């Protein structure tokens, strides 16, 4: 039924953001509050950049045979990462099977949320479960650090990712239990072309508060206070305790509110996160240490599931409304602004950096956020 498409997806980003997220107790073996590296930024950014440039290719591959074979795909190579990753002792090396995992998680991603979207016509519960599978990636990242961090610390380097890989494999399983991608399913019609959904006002919209709020995000995640030569208190509880608030608050915040976004109306969910989020990354910099960095977390994590939960289910619904009902082009649009964020952090940031300090940056970034609040009026009404 359509509840194991959900389940299929769920764990599917689950097992995606674990192994994205795995990695930071191991970034500190490979070498005023806030200060950025420019070893962990190509790290941060190899990913998202291939994952940005893997998106609409896939989009268009979705529309062309089909759903299951791009997420089998995806389970094939992020296999193959895991495989690659475990014995990757060089810095080279990590990057590559980081950039292996970003195709990965391109294909799973857009693949998973378009027929998601596909199986769930109506727009009643297509939030809720647009916000199940959001929950589930929430789920996976909070969920990464201290597992990696325990299997690290307790173990060995290599065994989380082995433990990792034998879940990926009993994944797999399920997958070829569930979807059976035996033969190419071509799309009963074809989709509206990329080129011409870009010159659209209501997506664009949409896309850009999607990039704004995991900018937010990415602009902080490289520049925490984390993964530096050595620490007085030798640090190792930071690494897997860092990530904590974050991601509790997106899970608590989309697991529950989403359906009430669907009630109350959905922009009006999108303007309340985008204000959040600039409230949150404008009191940011005001923290002494990180000893306060923990509490504005909780309010843009918060405020960002809003934001994603408000939206995903908007780029299905615009298009199903004004268009044809084809996603894969569009939740790649989707995802693509998701990730512009992550791909052009670390050089955005290091620019202004070496330019102004970090604290007019945060200010600043939350000004935008502020002003672009407002825009979200204009999808109350799409024609
Ligand atoms: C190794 O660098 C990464 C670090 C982190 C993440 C991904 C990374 O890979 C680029 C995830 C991914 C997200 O989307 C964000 C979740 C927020 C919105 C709660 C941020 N978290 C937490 C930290």
């Amino acid at each position: 039924s359509r509840k194991l498409i959900l389940f299929i997806v769920f764990l599917a980003l689950l097992l995606d953001n674990m192994l994205l997220t795995v990695v930071v107790p191991i970034i500190p073996s490979y070498l005023d509050l806030l200060n950025e590296n420019v070893q962990v930024g190509l790290l941060f950014a190899s990913k998202a950049t291939v994952q940005l440039i893997t998106n609409p290719f896939i989009g268009l591959l979705t529309n062309r045979i089909g759903y299951p074979i791009p997420i089998f795909a995806g389970f094939c190579i992020m296999f193959v990462s895991t495989i690659m990753f475990a014995f990757s002792s060089s810095y080279a090396f990590l990057l590559i099977a980081r950039s292996l995992q970003g195709i990965g998680s391109s294909c799973s991603s857009v693949a998973g949320m378009g027929m998601l979207a596909s199986v769930y016509t109506d727009d009643e519960e297509r939030g809720n479960v647009m916000g199940i599978a959001l929950g589930g990636l929430a789920m996976g990242v909070l969920v990464g650090p201290p597992f990696g961090s325990v299997l690290y610390e307790f173990v060995g380097k290599t065994a989380p990712f082995l433990v990792l890989a034998a879940l990926v494999l009993l994944d797999g399983a399920i997958q070829l239990f569930v979807l059976q991608p035996s033969r190419v399913q071509p799309e009963s019609q074809k989709g509206t072309p990329l080129t011409t959904l870009l010159k659209d006002p209501y997506i664009l919209i949409a896309a850009g508060s999607i990039c704004f709020a995991n900018m937010g995000i990415a602009m902080l995640e490289p520049a925490l206070p984390i993964w530096m030569m050595e620490t007085m208190c030798s640090r190792k509880w930071q690494l897997g305790v860092a990530f904590l608030p974050a991601s509790i608050s997106y899970l608590i915040g989309t697991n529950i509110f989403g359906i009430l976004a669907h009630k109350m109306g959905r922009w009006l969910c999108a303007l309340l996160g985008m204000i959040i989020v600039g409230v949150s990354i404008l009191c940011i910099p005001f923290a002494k240490n990180i000893y306060g960095l923990i509490a504005p977390n909780f309010g843009v994590g918060f405020a960002i599931g809003m934001v994603d939960s408000s939206m995903m289910p908007i780029m299905g619904y615009l298009v199903d409304l004004r268009h044809v009902s084809v996603y894969g082009s569009v939740y790649a649009i989707a995802d693509v602004a998701f990730c512009m964020g992550y791909a052009i952090g670390p050089s955005a940031g290091g620019a202004i950096a070496k330019a102004i300090g970090f604290p007019w940056l945060m200010t600043i970034i939350g000004i935008i956020d502020i002003l672009f609040a407002p825009l979200c009026f204009f999808l109350r009404s799409p024609p």
